């Protein structure tokens, strides 16, 4: 469809602005899609960029995502803990997969939900043909990928990694109340 | 798409200038992560003034109707809803979500109101886990309506069951809206 | 488009029916469900008509379902009499698994006809979990499918695992000196 | 239209082909596939186990196909005791001509205005680099078995096959006769 | 047991005809259709070597290779093979007609007659192209030489006259020397 | 599913279409392609072999199709010696109006209810301007060859025909008899 | 315009996120590595050492490889130029895309905490003639060696080593990939 | 990440028409009509702009059209300029012929970068008499081709057709003693 | 892809703008109605802008629609300004109509360019009246061709019949010696 461009007047001339470049300018990155390489490529430049202007200043990222690649996910989390500002993340509509993993890797204290905003967690997915010794390897690498994947959420919720384990077999539904619970976000935001 | 000169504006460009947001399409993730941004893009230059937001939608996902709502419920300007066309389901659902007292549908816009759909395939295990989950986020959606309209939850079930078409003098009975906008 | 003939009452056999009652199972195409149930059926019928006399089996196979395949080697080892195994063409994969599995001094290979062994194929697709699963079982065939070729051939599991990671090609003379076939059909 | 039906008198009936099976004459006239080889074979082993002293004829009017399904044809004419006559009709191309030459020796034949057609295996390799040499391994060992075949039972040296079958290679009955490829053409009887 | 007869697809119409030596051309001229008609022809000699063979074309052609299958089976054969042409022989069907016993090829009054040049296809690299095309010109070349000898033309004019689709009708086609007679209604 | 009677000589099969043969009824119930005009033509064939005397009845339902092969149907109908009756049920349309009208004279029905059409041969070409002319003067020699027999047998002229088949004109029972394509028009007996 | 038009991902009239970045001499690669692809990635590197010679570039990895010759191109590029190009590995470098992070300036190859490496041999598809297959088969081995050469050189690495741990997929962590050579290292958020 | 754009502090280009800017042209395509048309306009823009300076014509081609080759490469030797032809890893079919069109003493390649030669292929479908047309052209234009080759590489045309028979792949140091390149570009 | 072109305010021109700024117009595809509208616009615009300065126009076209073409030949000729016309790799069918259709003594092939000539094609299908009226149509369409390459070549239209009968290839020293350009361009 087609998205507006808000055009403002500056020192200089008038800037036209994309609507999410114009919310980039006052530090909220919107993350409103699956996450493959074209989005975490995306994301993770917004991240350099608003570090580049200011790197004391708080980043807002808003998430509603059904998750996508566990890779662009890892560009993306590692971009995040790597960076100098606090990185305050939203949920909103669904966090889930990886949007979840992403939503529970923001700076700790400042992790909200909305209040209808829905949280997700299941253990990835893989695929895997050909010869045995191919299908071994991709096996055998799926499984310590998922043991990365828990570790570190057991890290941010506080939850044990076999309470992770456990509770990701089959998908899991949570509310923002459940999820504050979880350990998976600090606060349920409140109406202002 | 039509364009307007100062400054070259496109139509929903120059209507988002004056807070009107049109809201004409299906409601995916897509069309919910912009109507968010203009949302708070508004309460950012003025958190006083009214927002206007146009529906004529029939629906789509229920978590990205949930992004706008809960963005229209946590923001301080009040958001007022118009109805054009046909709001139905999830379009319904936003129409009732416009602050209270200031929801409107045009006399020959359409209302429509049904339960939520859902997928499931796979093992007797994942199955009921995705028919307990659409189950609960039903309830939920019955709840907030009740809480919108006055209705009670259990007469929100039964008339969702199926397929609900209501006029415009019939959704401000139901209390959907607060008034039919009166040509002037 | 394949030929009667009629024996003189007068009945009419199609070409692979006469061949089965002179006890020879014709087997020249891929192998799935449907083929191992026919072969099965074959040899059933043919240990039913006479337990005594010697079964001859023609490969000309490029394999394919191995469950299907151990449905008609169980078979091959169950029942009273000698399948002898014959490799026209090209018996790879499953086909060379049972071109081995016939009675031992009678597994033969017509002299331009190619022997392939490798390991086994799959497909795993879903959550972890599953794919651990998967994985595990196509392992654990492996490990049967080279036993049991070590048991036919003589060769170590160590030899086998080692010659069949990738697609090996054998000739005739090849398949004997491994221990597949025992000797190369001359004119 | 179809293949039609011939009735001996109770009654009995036989299609076209199956009737000529009856006087020993086998019909090549498709692609040479597992099905087409396990059928060809079949017939040739029928008719031995009829009698093992009377000739085969042998009709090839065939585009080729697999070179596995080929060899199991050719490798089952070398054994049995009945020599098995070659008749090409039409045209007798790839592993058809292969075929052709592999029939009994003074007993290969082609028709005037018959043509036959000698040129090198095709295949495929995807994948891997070590997946890819394997396979181009094996199609360059298969390719030299075909061609000293080929060298036996012409009379050309190997390296002259390699030459000709490079590229597509058209021959006329007089020049398969030349090549050594057929015995004699066929001439009217 | 007697054999359940039927019209198409057991004994049918085809079958009955082929036991008075006749064989039916009504199709396109493939490998499959060229196999089958050489072994009716192999069949009706063994039959009888003496009586001659009724073979009807209505066909537009097809392989060039699956026709000379056909053709060099008829003069090879000892018995006379006797052509008849009903609705069109085009192509290799017009050229399977001149191949009939002199004196018995015949068309019907509105049987049509088309004569033209062999197509192809070539496809890949610049050597692979030459052989394609070196192949099809010596097979026309091949074509017109046997058509000459069959219709008394010279070879030149045949390359002329079969240089574009060339329409004939009965009358044109016995002028040609395609065929021996048109077969007109008035005989009893 | 064709249905199929069984009769005592022994006990011998006939399917529906085959059993109305042996009466000598053919029936016409499809678009003539090649297939369906080499069937006719052998049932055509078959009867006269078994009987030179009587009459063939032939049942037309069709839209046509083919001209040549319309055209084979014809010259083989004008050749035997049996008197072949067309008999019109459904509807007779162009190539199978132009069999209706090829009847032995004065035995050409047409049922009460059924239809006949007739119109100008359509055609195709597609190539160079040499291509196209000599298609072109094909089917316009094709045409003349059509109206020419149809002027014949009707009664019509020539150039009465080019002009009623310019565009599709479609007939009735009693308006085909007294065009000239048929001689009576059936009662119920 | 006095201004140019201002938008994040994206005929285009617009100013990118990605060419924000380019200002400060940083090259996203965050897809499979096409001729495309590679032309622009060069096209960056050459337009950024006319600018200034001296300064470094930063490349970023976020790839699962593609086209050997397109890959070569960059490859080529990153040694040929003055320039320091440093490489940073997140979330993914594979295939070619691990081999173009062991090719940034030694003493300036990074990868993140949870990114992973990847290394296995190259891929390829041939059909047709017996004589083509053997051309191909060729050309594919050649190239397999000279791959395995560079690698060689560039993690410290002996060829025979190299040519065992690409035979099948190889999958390392950040780690695993520092001592292995392909990395220096592993840029710990500390 | 697409093709960015630079900003001249406003005045923005895309990264390619920047560097066309500094006379440099990038070629990496299938060469098309459209992509011969563009490279076309470029030179002949670069040279209307400046006709001393040199040109840069970088190479990352699988190959493509030889008519728009041609085009291409026709108005490279026509125009004054003089045209550096540089191949970053492939130059293969007409990328290889026109890495060679590059004025002498200035065509290059990258240390890795690859070059391959072989013959042209063609399509030919109808008709003898056309089958025979299309294939003379395409052995024709193969000659052209291998005439230019040889006059800019100094190899006989013999060597060249024996050379260009199969898929010939060679490396940087082997394209300069083929004399397809003058020197292996060193780095600084 | 395009590459930009920016010349001092500040103007931005696509390259095939910049180089239509200087009177030369790119005609590098299949000849269509679009591109037909196209490139006559471009016509009128530059003889709008100025009437007494040449026209130059670059193809490298295999041909399209005829009626299409002729809405560019009589736009061509109609015009005040001298239009060259310059074949670039390929002038076939009515891009080689259109290229000897150029300013006498205006009209250049380059060096390695080709250019073909042959009759045109038609499609017809339907009613046999219908059928009579297209061949008619397209008989004539073809008679007008020749007679106007007749004209500007300066061939008799018996010979014009007999070259365009099949595909005829021409290299620029043949397209010269025919009359369908006046001089091969020669590098600088
Ligand atoms: C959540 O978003 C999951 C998807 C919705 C399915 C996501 O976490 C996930 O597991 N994605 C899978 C994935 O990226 N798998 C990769 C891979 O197979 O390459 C590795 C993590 C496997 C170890 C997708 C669905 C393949
Ligand atoms: C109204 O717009 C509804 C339909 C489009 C008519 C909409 O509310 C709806 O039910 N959407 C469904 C949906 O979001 N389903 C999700 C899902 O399974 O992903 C369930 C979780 C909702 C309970 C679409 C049609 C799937
Ligand atoms: C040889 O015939 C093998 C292939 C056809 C090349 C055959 O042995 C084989 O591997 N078949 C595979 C198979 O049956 N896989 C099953 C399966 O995943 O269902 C595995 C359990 C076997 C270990 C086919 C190709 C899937
Ligand atoms: C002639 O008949 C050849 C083709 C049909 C034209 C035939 O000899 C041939 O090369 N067949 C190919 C073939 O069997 N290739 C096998 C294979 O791919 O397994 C190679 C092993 C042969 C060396 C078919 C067309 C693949
Ligand atoms: C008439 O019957 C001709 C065609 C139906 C138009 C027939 O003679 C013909 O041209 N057949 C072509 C053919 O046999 N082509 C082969 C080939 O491509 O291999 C050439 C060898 C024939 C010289 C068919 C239409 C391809
Ligand atoms: C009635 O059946 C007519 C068609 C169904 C429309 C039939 O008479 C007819 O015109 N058939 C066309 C035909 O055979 N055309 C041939 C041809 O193009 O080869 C012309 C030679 C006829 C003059 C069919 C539909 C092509
Ligand atoms: C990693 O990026 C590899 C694949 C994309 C997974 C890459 O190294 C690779 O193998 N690329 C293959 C390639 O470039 N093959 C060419 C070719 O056959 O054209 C070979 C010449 C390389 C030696 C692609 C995937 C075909
Ligand atoms: C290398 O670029 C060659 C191929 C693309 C691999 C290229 O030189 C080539 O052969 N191109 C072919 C071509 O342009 N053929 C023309 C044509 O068909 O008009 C012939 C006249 C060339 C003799 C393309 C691939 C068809
Ligand atoms: C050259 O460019 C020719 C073709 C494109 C190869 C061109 O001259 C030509 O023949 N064009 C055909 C055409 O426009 N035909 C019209 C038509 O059928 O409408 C005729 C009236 C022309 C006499 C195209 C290919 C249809």
């Amino acid at each position: 469809n087609l998205i507006p461009t808000v055009i403002e007047t500056t020192n200089r001339g008038e800037r036209a602005y994309d609507i999410y470049s114009r919310l980039l300018k006052d530090r909220i990155i919107m993350l409103g899609s699956q996450i493959d390489d074209n989005v975490a490529n995306s994301i993770v430049s917004q991240l350099l960029f608003l570090q580049a202007q200011d790197s004391e200043k708080d980043i807002y990222l808003y998430i509603n995502s059904p998750g996508g690649s566990v890779t662009a996910g890892f560009a993306i989390y590692d971009t995040i803990q790597h960076i100098k500002p606090d990185v305050q993340t939203i949920c909103i509509g669904m966090a889930a997969s990886m949007g979840s993993f992403l939503l529970a890797a923001g700076a700790k204290g400042k992790r909200f939900a909305l209040p209808n905003a829905e949280v997700m967690i299941h253990q990835p997915l893989g695929g895997a043909q050909g010869q045995a010794t191919e299908i071994e390897i991709a096996a055998n690498h799926i499984l310590k990928t998922r043991e990365k994947l828990n570790r570190i959420l057991s890290e941010r919720t506080g939850q044990s990694i076999e309470k992770i384990q456990k509770d990701t077999d089959r998908d899991n539904f949570l509310t923002a109340e459940e999820a504050k619970e979880y350990g998976l976000i600090d606060e349920v935001m409140v109406p202002e």
